[PDB]
C-alpha cells in the first residue's frame, strides 16, 4: 500500500504538569465542540469520541458529570467543562495584559500585532472592550506598543481620521505594504 | 489520499512507578471491556488488540494467563486482570483515604476540589458515604484539607450555614469566582 | 470520516542507550515470531516486515545474517537474534534469582506473586525446575517470600497438605481475598 | 492487522522557542500550498487540514484570520501566513549572509558547499546575485570560506582556473573525488 | 471503523548531529530505492513520497536537485543523494577503519564484536579483505581491539589454534557465555 498521512486527536488533561503533546483548553474545546455540533454520528457515540480525547483530571470530570446525569447531552457536558476550565481573567486583568504588551521579544511589527491580537480577541469575548471601537483600540495599542516608522505611523493615523477603521486583515495589508 | 484523524491507544503497565502516558487501571479496563464486548472483530484478534495495549508487568500477566489456557475468553482474561490489579478498598479504608486527603502544595483549590470529588465518587460506589450527605463532606473536607485564602474561607463558612449546600459544579463556580 | 485507534509497530534496536519507545527483546521476539509463523504473506515479504521493526545494531544483524545466506528462513534469522540478544541465564542463576526473590518495599502480595511467576516461567522453560512441581515451588516460594499473617498461610498450607495444588489463578484468588 | 506505512503531518507553530519536531516555515508552507492547490477536498475541509497542522501562535493566527473574515479562501489564509512568518531579507542582507558564511569546525567540504548552495539559492531568488555568474560566486565563495586542507587549496585554485564553470552537482562530483 | 497498525517512515536528515529517530543514510537509501523502483504510482507521486521522508539539510538537497531540472527522474535524484551523502571509501581507508576500530570505553565485548562485524561486511564489499580470511581477521581484530582477559582470552586463542575457525554467530556465543 501507498503511505497514510494522519492527524492525532488533540488530547487535554487539565493537569498543571502538562505534557508537550497536551493542548491548552480552548484548542481542545474547539475540537470537542466540533464533535458535539458538527459530526453526523449519534450522541451515544459523540460522548465516547469526546472522552477518547481526555486523560487524567479532565477525564475524571467526564466520569463525574455522567455519574450526576446519565441522560446528559454532549453539549451539556461541554457546558460543564466550560464551567470548570474556562479562564479566570477579569475585566481589569484582561485590560492590563492587553495594554502592557510591548514588542519585548524582538518581534517584527506583523508578529507583534499577531500576539497582541490574541489578547484583543480575548478582551472582546469578555466584552471588556466595546465592539464598535475594537478596531480603534487595536490601532491605539499598536501605535502605543510598536516601534513604528513614520511612513506607516501617519498611514494608520490617516485611516483613523478617514474612517476605514481596519479589521485585522486590513491592518495586516496596510502593514504588508510598509513592512515588505 | 488524504489525512485520517486517528486516535491514541490507552497503554497500561501495572508498575507502581508508571510512565507519564500510562493510564490508571480503571481507565484501561474501560478500554479493554470495549474491545471484549463491543468490537465486531474475531476473538483471536480481540486478544491481539488487548495485548497490544499492554507493556511490562501487565503484559507478563497476559502471557501467564494465555499459557495456562490458550482457549480462554477475553472476558475471563479481564476477570484475571480485575482479580490482580483491581482496587482493593473497603468501607473503612475508603473513608480514611478520603478524609486523610489534604490540598498539596502545588494544587490550586479548584484543582484540589476536583481531585477530592473523584475520591468521594469512589467512596459512594463502596457505599461508604450516603449520597444525601455528600455535599456536607465536600464543604467540610475542603475546609479541613485546603487553605481557602481567608475570603473564600468566609464564603464557604457562609455556604456551610446557608441551608441549600452547593452541588460540585456550583461549588466550582464559586471557587473559580475566588480563583480570579 | 470517523477516527479509530492506531497501534504503533514495536520497534527494537539492541542499543545500550535504549529509547523509551524501544521494547526489551522478549516483547519484540513475540511480534517477530507472530510475523514469522502466523502472517499469511510470502517469506520474502515477512523478511521485510521483520526488518521494518528494527533499527541500529539489531537492523545490522538482519543485514549480516542475510549476507551469509540469501536463502535463509525467518525462523533461522530469529535463532540468530536469540543467540545475539537473548538473555544468558544458567540453570544456577535462574534458580538463585527465583529463590532469592522476596516481596519487597510494601508491594501488594498479588503484585509480588505476579512478579515471581514471570521468573518461574523463565526457570521452567530452562527446565531449571521440574514442571510437575512448579506449583509446589510456587507455593513454597510464596510462603517463604511474602511477609504475612492471618489465615492465608493456613489456607495455602491446607491446600498443600490436602493435595489440591493451586494453579496461579487459584493462588491469586486466595491472595486477593486476604489482601483486601 | 497488517501495518500501513505512515507519514507524520509536519507541524508548525511559529514560536521562537521552537520544539525539535517543528519545521522552519518555508517547509510547512510547501505542505500547506499542496493542501490549498492539489487536494480534491472542499475548502471547508482544506481549512481544517491546514489548521490541524498548527499549534500555538501559528494556530492563533489561523483563528484570528478566519474570525476576521469567514469568507476568506485557503490561499488568502496562506498569504496572511507568508506575511507574518515569511523571512524579510533584502539584497544587502542576503549578500552579506552568503559571503559571511564560512565553513564551521564540524563541516566536511561537501556538507559546507551543500549548506552554502541553499544561501546562494536564497540570494538568487531575491535577484541579489545575477544567475549568469552564480557558479562564479559559488567557486569563489567555496575558496574564500572553506578551510581547504593543503592539496585541496591547490586543487580548488586549479579548479577556479578551470575555464568552463561547474553546476552544483558537477562541483559536488569533483569535491567528492577529492574528499578522502 | 477498523483499528489499524502503523509503521514509521524512516526519516533522514544528513546533519552530523543526527537526532535519535534519524537513520544512517544507507538505510534511508534502501527505503528511497524501494519508493523509486517498486511503488506503482507516477514519478510526481514518487518525488513527493521521497521528499516527505527528508528533513533539514537533506531536504534542502532535494529542493536544489529539483530546481536545476524539474524533468529529473527519482532514480537520478537518488544518484545525486548517493553522490553527496553515500560513502566513497577506498581499499586503504576501509582496511584502516576496520583495523583501527577498538572496543569503545563503555562498550561490552559482545556489542563490540557485532559493531566490528558490520565494518567487516563494509570492507568485503570494497574487496578490501579477501572473504577466505574474514574469520582469521575477526579473531585477531577482536583480540587486538578488545579489553579481553580471563579464560575468554584462552578460549579465543584456543579457537585460533583449533583448525576450523568460528563463524560470527559462534564467536558471539562464546563472548556472550563469558558476559554472564
Amino acid at each position: 500500500l501507498l503511505p497514510v498521512k494522519y492527524c492525532k486527536m488533540r488530547i487535554f488533561s487539565g493537569s498543571t504538569a502538562a505534557a508537550p503533546e497536551e493542548e491548552p483548553f480552548e484548542v481542545w474545546l474547539e475540537q470537542a465542540t466540533e464533535i458535539a455540533k458538527e459530526w453526523p454520528i449519534p450522541e451515544a457515540e459523540k460522548k465516547r469520541w469526546v472522552a477518547e480525547s481526555l486523560r487524567g483530571p479532565a477525564l475524571d470530570l467526564m466520569h463525574i458529570v455522567q455519574a450526576d446525569n446519565p441522560s446528559i447531552s454532549v453539549g451539556e457536558c461541554l457546558e460543564a467543562f466550560k464551567q470548570v476550565f474556562g479562564s479566570t481573567e477579569s475585566r481589569r486583568t484582561s485590560q492590563v495584559k492587553y495594554l502592557r504588551t510591548y514588542q519585548q521579544e524582538g518581534e517584527k511589527i506583523s508578529a507583534y500585532v499577531l500576539r497582541l491580537e490574541t489578547l484583543l480577541r480575548r478582551a472582546v469575548e469578555k466584552r471588556a472592550i466595546p465592539r464598535n471601537i475594537a478596531d480603534q483600540v487595536r490601532l491605539e495599542q499598536v501605535m502605543a506598543g510598536a516601534n513604528l516608522g513614520n511612513v506607516l505611523w501617519c498611514r494608520l493615523q490617516e485611516l483613523k481620521d478617514q474612517g476605514p477603521l481596519p479589521t485585522f486583515l486590513q491592518l495586516m495589508k496596510v502593514i504588508r505594504e510598509e513592512e515588505e
